[PDB]
């Protein structure tokens, strides 16, 4: 199984399908992909899990990629039956996932806290509870609580493409800390990080 706090599966949240692949909502999703292509992890159909799933080395320690595709609001219906299934506890979890608290071009590593509203989150911490880890990937807010639906269902506009993007990209050069293990370090370094 997991060992401690080194990061040993990393799960991007998102909806499947080309009508939502770009999509604010589907923010984890980007950077899971992204994070496996820099590694050379096969994201490959996981229907025992409902899922996209990989597993490989990243510098050095055995990783596992998961992408749900459930739909979001049963995330959990992956990601609780696939942490169970390899005994990956909640401290050795990344959940990246898109912050309608945060601006586009803020990202912030976290440990435990609830789901913020997030329909995703909401269908995991009632089951493994919430001492995960989760790369909050900021996407702004539209007002109210009616618009929130086309907001995250939205594509958004490419100034804020390019601040999502950049803020993804820096994350992905700090996960070698995550899976090592060095969570503070990480959390300094990814929520300093600036876009201009």
């Amino acid at each position: 199984g997991s060992h401690m706090s080194n990061i040993s599966l990393i799960v991007g949240l998102g909806n499947p399908g080309s009508e939502y692949a770009q999509t604010r909502h589907n923010a984890g999703f980007w950077f899971v992909e992204q994070l496996a292509d820099k590694y050379g992890i096969t994201l490959k159909n996981d229907p025992k899990f409902h899922g996209i799933s990989g597993r490989g080395n990243i510098e050095g320690h055995d990783v596992r990629l998961l992408l749900p595709m459930t739909y979001m609001n049963r995330s959990g219906q992956s990601v609780v039956p696939f942490s169970k299934f390899y005994q990956i506890a909640p401290e050795a979890i990344l959940i990246a996932h898109d912050e309608l608290d945060m601006n586009p071009g803020v990202i912030r590593l976290k440990t435990g806290g609830g789901h913020g509203g997030h329909n995703g989150l909401r269908d995991i911490v009632p089951h493994i509870g919430p001492n995960f880890h989760r790369l909050r990937i900021g996407i702004g807010h539209p007002g109210s609580k009616e618009r929130v639906s086309g907001h995250v269902l939205g594509k958004a506009p490419s100034n804020e493409q390019s601040l999502m993007d950049g803020a993804i990209d820096h994350a992905l050069s700090k996960v070698k800390l995550l899976v090592q293990g060095q969570v503070p370090q990480a959390m300094n370094q990814i929520n300093a990080y600036k876009p201009a």
